[PDB]
């Protein structure tokens, strides 16, 4: 039961220990340019380190909730292995994003792609539950039982 | 086992493609005003627009989690209904106060009142799985079995 | 089924519960500082305030995340007691933040204590459901069964 879903969590977790991490670069940033909270502006390359790690923060619910849908529904190696690609793309964002706004865009767009794989997983997992159940009340002239609308 | 919550997974992923449509109107109003990632001051519009993504995506969390609460506990249907109500109050909202800041409050109210009964329906499915069980052992003289504090 | 996971849902509603006090406190602040949508800048203890609501909001997700995982694979009532240690802290971080910057830091550095221990169990109940069937497996020498990598 529970290890049916146990690399899905363990992938969870790593992206929470990845979060941690994104953190920690933002606190030596805060000393490095003396940015005191409750302060967010600061110099470009501080508010670039920030800027990313408030991005990852934003995707971060977005990719635990696909994750978990595509993993369930779809397949849990396929949706986990999907799952540490977008975690590494994310990184590479993150220390892309802290030297310069261009350099952050490769692997911002592969994180995009490693997303939206994980969104047509999740998609795809969801019909193969409901699209099949359908089909089989259409054939047997059972469908309004299934679905009155 | 999994279809018993196949319809929260549709909800959540529809709430996923709701949020990646935010970010869609966010990167064209970027364009619309010249804003230049690490930024996210500008034009009022802009600013409207980029505080509208911010707030559903800081609410999109309490929304799955309280989705995901209702469904498991209260009735599947219920809250799956009432998290399309939700989302549907929250593209209202984005469209309004793309417009105007007071055009945001009439469908920020209606997706506060959805949220508020979707914390309600969890609070009550809750209690449904525990106040009985509570009330069974107080009658049969063995509540400090099931609760010693 | 359900009831094995009901105190980590009630958990969970409690959090969803503690960021709608933390909303309502930055509404007020807004009356009492005239901060007028779309904007976030203002006094320096609107700002604390401010700044608070959004730490919380991004680490609420973490928090659920590692919730589930160490109820879920290491104990439920360690989790759960766990998740109300780290709560209540952030409630304390909260109105310590709003009264000066250096009195957040006591209940900031309770909390970061209270999410390492759930990251912690998250990780050892992961550990419970892996390393014993890899010991199994190399010990039966079946490993390359169990994992060829
Ligand atoms: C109302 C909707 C109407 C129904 C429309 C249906 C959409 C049709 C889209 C294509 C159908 C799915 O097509 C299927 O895709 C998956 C993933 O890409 C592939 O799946 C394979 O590669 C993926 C890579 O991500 C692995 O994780 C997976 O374990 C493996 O089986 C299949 O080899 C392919 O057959
Ligand atoms: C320590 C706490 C002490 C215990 C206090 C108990 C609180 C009492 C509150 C009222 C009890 C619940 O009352 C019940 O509410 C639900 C939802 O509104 C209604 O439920 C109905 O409408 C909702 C609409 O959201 C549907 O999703 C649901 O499927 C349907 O059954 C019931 O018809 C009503 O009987
Ligand atoms: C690839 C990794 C290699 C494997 C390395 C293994 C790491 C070893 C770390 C120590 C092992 C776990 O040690 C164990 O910790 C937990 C939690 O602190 C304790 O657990 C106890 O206290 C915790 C407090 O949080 C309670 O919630 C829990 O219900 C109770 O049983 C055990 O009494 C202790 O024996
Ligand atoms: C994976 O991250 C991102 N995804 C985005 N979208 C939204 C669009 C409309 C592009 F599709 C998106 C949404 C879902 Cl659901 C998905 F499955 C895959 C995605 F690509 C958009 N922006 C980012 C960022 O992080 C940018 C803010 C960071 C920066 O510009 O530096
Ligand atoms: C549903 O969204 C919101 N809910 C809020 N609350 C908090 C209060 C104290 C009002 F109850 C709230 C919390 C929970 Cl848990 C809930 F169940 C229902 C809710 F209404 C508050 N603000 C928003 C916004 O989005 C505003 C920031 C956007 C803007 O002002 O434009
Ligand atoms: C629990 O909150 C926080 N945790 C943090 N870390 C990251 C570090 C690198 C310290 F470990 C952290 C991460 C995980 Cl996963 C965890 F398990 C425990 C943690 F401590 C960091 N910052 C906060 C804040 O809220 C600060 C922004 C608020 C302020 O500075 O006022
Ligand atoms: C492992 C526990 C770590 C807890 C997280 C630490 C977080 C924030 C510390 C910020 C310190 C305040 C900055 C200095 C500003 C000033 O002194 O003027
Ligand atoms: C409704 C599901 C949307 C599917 C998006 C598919 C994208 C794939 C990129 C590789
Ligand atoms: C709502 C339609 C779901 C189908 C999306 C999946 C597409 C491509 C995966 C390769
Ligand atoms: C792509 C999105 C697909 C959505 C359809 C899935 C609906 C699941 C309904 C299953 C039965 C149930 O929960 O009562
Ligand atoms: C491979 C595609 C075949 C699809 C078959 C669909 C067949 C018939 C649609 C008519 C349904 C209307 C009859 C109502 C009776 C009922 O289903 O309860
Ligand atoms: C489907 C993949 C989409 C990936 C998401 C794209 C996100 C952000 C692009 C922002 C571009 C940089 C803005 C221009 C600023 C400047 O050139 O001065
Ligand atoms: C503890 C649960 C709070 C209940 C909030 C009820 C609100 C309903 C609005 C319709
Ligand atoms: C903690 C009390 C839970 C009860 C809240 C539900 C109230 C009203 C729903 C109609
Ligand atoms: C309204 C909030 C209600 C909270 C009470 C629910 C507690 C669930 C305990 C069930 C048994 C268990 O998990 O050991
Ligand atoms: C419909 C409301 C009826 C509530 C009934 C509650 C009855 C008695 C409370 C006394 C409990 C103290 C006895 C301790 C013995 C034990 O339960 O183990
Ligand atoms: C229970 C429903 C509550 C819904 C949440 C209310 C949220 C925001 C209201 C902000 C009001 C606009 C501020 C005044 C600015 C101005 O008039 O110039
Ligand atoms: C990979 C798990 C990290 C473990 C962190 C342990 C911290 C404990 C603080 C008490
Ligand atoms: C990846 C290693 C997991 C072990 C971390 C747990 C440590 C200490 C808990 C007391
Ligand atoms: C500490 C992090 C530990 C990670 C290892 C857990 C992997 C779980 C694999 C279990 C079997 C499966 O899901 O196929
Ligand atoms: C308590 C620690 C004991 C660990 C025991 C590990 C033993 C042997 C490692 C050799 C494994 C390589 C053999 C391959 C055959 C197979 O497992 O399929
Ligand atoms: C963050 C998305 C919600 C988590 C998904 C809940 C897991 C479903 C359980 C399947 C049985
Ligand atoms: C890409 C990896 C291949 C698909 C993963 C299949 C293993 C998961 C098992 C399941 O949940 O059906
Ligand atoms: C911090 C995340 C790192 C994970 C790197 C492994 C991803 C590649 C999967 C093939
Ligand atoms: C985001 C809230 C947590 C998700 C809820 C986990 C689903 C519980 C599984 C019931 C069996
Ligand atoms: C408003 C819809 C009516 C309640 C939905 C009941 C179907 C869900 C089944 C369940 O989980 O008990
Ligand atoms: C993007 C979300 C749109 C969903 C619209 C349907 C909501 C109404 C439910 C009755
Ligand atoms: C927010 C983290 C994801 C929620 C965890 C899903 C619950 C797993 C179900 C165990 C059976
Ligand atoms: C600290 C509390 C002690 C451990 C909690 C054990 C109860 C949870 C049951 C379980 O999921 O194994
Ligand atoms: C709003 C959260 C308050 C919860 C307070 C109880 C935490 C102490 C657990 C021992």
């Amino acid at each position: 039961g529970k290890d049916e879903v146990a690399l899905l969590a363990a992938v969870t977790l790593l992206g929470v220990l990845l979060q941690a991490y994104f953190s920690l670069q933002v606190i030596s940033a805060r000393r490095a340019f003396r940015v005191s909270p409750p302060l967010t502006t600061g110099p470009p390359e501080f508010e670039r380190v920030y800027r990313a790690q408030v991005n990852c923060s934003e995707y971060f619910p977005l990719f635990l909730a696909t994750l978990w849908v595509a993993g369930i529904f779809f397949h849990e190696g396929a949706a986990a292995l999907c799952g540490l690609v977008y975690l590494f793309a994310r990184l590479r964002y993150f220390q892309g994003y802290a030297r310069s706004a261009q350099l952050r865009l490769a692997p911002l767009y592969a994180s995009a792609r490693a997303l939206w794989l994980l969104v047509a997983l999740a998609a795809l997992g969801l019909l193969a539950h409901f699209l099949p159940a359908a089909l089989r009340a259409a054939l047997l002239g059972r469908l309004r039982t299934l679905l009155p609308w």
